[PDB]
């Protein structure tokens, strides 16, 4: 994976700990010129001295709410003018409201089910359809997901709604992206310390159980999300499409 | 599989082909009372010329669109003042706009995305909320899936986001419900000649498929959805939930 | 579902523990005509012993140890002879070494992992290529599996790597006796304390997990396999094959 | 993903079709030392010929039939003796009788069934046992797969069971070997041209339906399965480990 001369648009560093972060990391040490987005200020102020510490000698910085349809088209318009054509997306967006990751799935509502899949999911099918604009030799795009899209894990919920729609929304985006040669896969992440991740309910339960009965008897990192996200977003991975990699210590293939 | 002095509530008869009516025959047959949900006066005209083929003494009906909160939950409601306490639902709702059902699903608008999903799937949560109420002392909860909702197939885009989306939702329910005795599951149907299939681009040449493929070399029918909803709304199934059962002639497991 | 005049081929039961004869308990009381086959004669007697709560005019009992093709050959040739044709068999027939499922899976022998594939998964494609003589006008088939099959669980070892291997053999039977209108399916048994499960290491732990994490918060017992069985071998699941349903409280839909 | 001073054991290379030339092509190229194990004459002579592509500095060459415990004993301690420690192993393995690749199922012989379970499934367990002997540090086990060890395929027969076993063979050793830090994963190719190959009954069929139908429009090949290979036996998997990565053009996604 030499990626000199290449060119990826991440979505989601919020701070030090975002897999995204782990991700970026490790495309900045092969070489990648790396596009940066983010939702809130919050974000950019911290962004910018998160990329002090990348060999990036510039920054490229995009305020983009995947909320907004408009946003999504004029942020990769403007990453398009200002950067050319890139080889590939790496999206870490989700959210659910916290009130709806604990206690009773049945008793999500309306609106924040709704939530969590225009966040979590449709943003997907929005970026890939803008980012493609700007892969026309063809390009990578690799989302994250978690296990709970394919088995109920206890409070994940509405969570494990939206990535199982998720994880089908990267399928139907393989077939019909396919034919444009781009590559459309996802990462299922082990449990990792983040931001994001204070709002799942009986988190710390979920790392233990991993050390306990997974393969590895051990917990992933950002590190390990993103040797798989450069494997994915480069040339060794040209022959898989539709794919989902667990990065999670072999948990999913245990019962 | 004696239903006698049981009472289920079946969304979703549109007209004579409509796979709920499958069901109905079948439960009507075993002895069943049956109560029946529907969105337009178009349905409830069929529905009223349909229960002069059945067996129910009265005709129970409901107007309930599941796009609105207080009708589902004044639905329910009422229906367990009219006829105390049920057994199961049968849910056998789906929808999504035409143009979202055929050409390239990179190209589907976040408000067909966010319609289908609300319809297709958190209807089913909003569903088992209310009908939660009137099975104090459990039951069983059955909905329909396509196997679109676990492979990318061609043309069925942004509602094989909701089918995966509604699969994924009867492993969270059938979790959270499972201690109060209530199973909740998935027929997932082969092709069958609907009104809704109309919108499905390809439809003649999956049916075709289906008798060249699958194992059986036959498509199925509603009846036969129908014999295995009984199956599931029975006793016969009680430890089985958060299950996917292909009515299918076999054609899932085949490649 | 009423089964008077069908009769069905039941291989292992060994003791009243046996799953196959919770199966046996709930075919019988539907009306079925019941052959029995079984190996050691010490399972001839628990049989013998057995039929007087059942409600079964004649013991129809044939010697059939599934290592030996000419025992199933005859075996089957004869019960056509007895009985004429049959409606279906239900496979519950399983063997590994303790010396090859106690201790690491790496270090299983090969005459181990062979014996386990010979009587756990062969012996299916053998009985159904003899049953099948029987049914001229079609019929159905279950074996019964184990979640072990598909993930690995902790000590089911050789056993593990013989049901995925049974679980194929489902399917590739399913499409080779489709076009003879045979079905072939699995259920995919819940932990229930057998003779056999004093093979399974850590047994007793496995059984309590269960309980503590399956949706339905309790165990399984024969007679609920026998429920799905009865459904799987009647017309109800005529449209039904390849599938493999998971009788255990919902456990394989959770991690 | 740099790979010198490592070692990798490849195993099952005929000709220059193989699968196993394709991954060694790649891993040479990135530095590795490798080892080669072959059963026929005729296939070390051609590996003395195929080895004058590659950078390899001498020629390791072993014989080991994987029917016979003691070759794959003695193999594995002779490469421990030339070559020290390794880092993996590539194993490239499977046979059937031909008639057991075509026409009828239920047909297949015991003795049919049980060699292609003894060298395409077993023979990863043995060799598994021998090489972790040579990796006291960890390392990375890769095996071969195709989606019929997942889907009952026209003509596959008797490799699908023996695939599907493969597959689950794998989840258990990379649950087994997992706490010493060996990771044990499988490729699942899509179809290629090689010598096995032309005993599949309607390949050509197969392949046409790739370019047809596969989200990608092409089939894949040799070195593509190698790119995925390297990143599977390198650092870059390091937390991957029980996965079936699909290189097959997306094809197993669709249906
Ligand atoms: N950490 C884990 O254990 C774990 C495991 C498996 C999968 N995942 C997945 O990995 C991804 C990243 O999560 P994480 O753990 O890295 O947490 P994180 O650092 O909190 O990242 C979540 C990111 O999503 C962004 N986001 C949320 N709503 C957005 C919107 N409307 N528009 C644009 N961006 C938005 C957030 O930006 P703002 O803060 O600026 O709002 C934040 O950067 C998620 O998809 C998550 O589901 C995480
Ligand atoms: N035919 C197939 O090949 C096939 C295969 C697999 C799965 N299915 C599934 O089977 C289920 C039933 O569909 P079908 O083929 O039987 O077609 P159908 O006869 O057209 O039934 C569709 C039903 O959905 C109802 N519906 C739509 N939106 C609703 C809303 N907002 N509120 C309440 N009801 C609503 C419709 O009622 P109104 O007409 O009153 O609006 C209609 O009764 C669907 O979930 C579909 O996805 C169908
Ligand atoms: N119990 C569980 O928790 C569990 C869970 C999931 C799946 N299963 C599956 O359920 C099935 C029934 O097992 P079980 O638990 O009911 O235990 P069981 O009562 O001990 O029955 C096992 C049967 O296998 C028969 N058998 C073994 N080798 C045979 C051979 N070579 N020829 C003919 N019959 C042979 C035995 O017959 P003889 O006694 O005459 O030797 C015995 O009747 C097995 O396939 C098992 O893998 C069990
Ligand atoms: N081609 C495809 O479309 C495809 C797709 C998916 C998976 N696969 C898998 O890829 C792997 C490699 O096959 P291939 O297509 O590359 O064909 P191949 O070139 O013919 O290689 C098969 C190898 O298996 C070896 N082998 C067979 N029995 C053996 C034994 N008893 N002891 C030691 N080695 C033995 C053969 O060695 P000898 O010639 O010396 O006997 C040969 O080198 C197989 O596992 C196959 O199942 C192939
Ligand atoms: C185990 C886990 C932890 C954190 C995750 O990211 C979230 C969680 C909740 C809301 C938004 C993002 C996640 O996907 C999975
Ligand atoms: C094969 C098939 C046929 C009809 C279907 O029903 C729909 C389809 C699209 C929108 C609403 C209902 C379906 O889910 C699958
Ligand atoms: C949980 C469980 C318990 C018992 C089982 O049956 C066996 C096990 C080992 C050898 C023979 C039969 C089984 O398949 C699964
Ligand atoms: C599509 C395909 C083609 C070739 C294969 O290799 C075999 C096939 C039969 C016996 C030995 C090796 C295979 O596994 C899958
Ligand atoms: N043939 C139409 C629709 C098929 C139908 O559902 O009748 C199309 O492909 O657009
Ligand atoms: N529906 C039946 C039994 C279904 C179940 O097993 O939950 C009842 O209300 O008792
Ligand atoms: N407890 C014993 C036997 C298991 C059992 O069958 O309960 C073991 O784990 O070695
Ligand atoms: N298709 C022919 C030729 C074999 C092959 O394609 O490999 C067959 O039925 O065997
Ligand atoms: N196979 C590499 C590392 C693989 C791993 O991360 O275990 C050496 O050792």
């Amino acid at each position: 994976v030499n990626l000199e001369n290449k060119t990826y648009v991440i979505m989601g560093i919020a701070n030090k700990r975002s897999i995204a972060f782990g991700v970026a990391k490790v495309l900045d040490q092969l070489g990648a010129k790396l596009v940066f987005t983010y939702r809130k200020e919050r974000s950019r102020k911290e962004l910018e001295k998160l990329l002090e510490q990348l060999n990036q000698p510039e920054a490229h910085l995009y305020q983009i709410d995947v909320q907004s349809d408009e946003e999504v088209i004029n942020g990769f318009e403007q990453i398009g003018k200002d950067v050319g054509n890139i080889d590939g997306v790496y999206h870490s967006i989700a959210f659910a409201n916290m009130e709806d990751l604990r206690g009773r799935f049945s008793e999500t509502s309306r609106e924040g089910f709704l939530l969590a899949q225009d966040i979590s999911s449709y943003s997907l099918t929005i970026v890939a359809h803008e980012a493609k604009k700007l892969m026309p030799e063809g390009g990578s795009i690799v989302a994250t997901t978690y296990l709970g899209g394919e088995f109920a894990v206890q409070n994940y919920n509405v969570m494990g709604v939206a990535k199982a729609s998720l994880e089908a929304n990267v399928k139907y985006l393989a077939l019909d992206l396919g034919p444009d040669n781009i590559r459309v896969n996802a990462i299922s992440a082990g449990p990792i310390r983040t931001l994001s991740a204070k709002g799942v309910g009986g988190f710390n339960t979920i790392l233990k159980e991993i050390e306990e009965r997974a393969p590895l008897k051990r917990n992933v990192d950002q590190v390990e999300v993103g040797k798989t996200a450069a494997y994915l977003l480069s040339d060794l991975s040209s022959g898989v499409t539709g794919e989902n990699i667990h990065v999670d210590s072999g948990f999913h293939a245990i019962k």
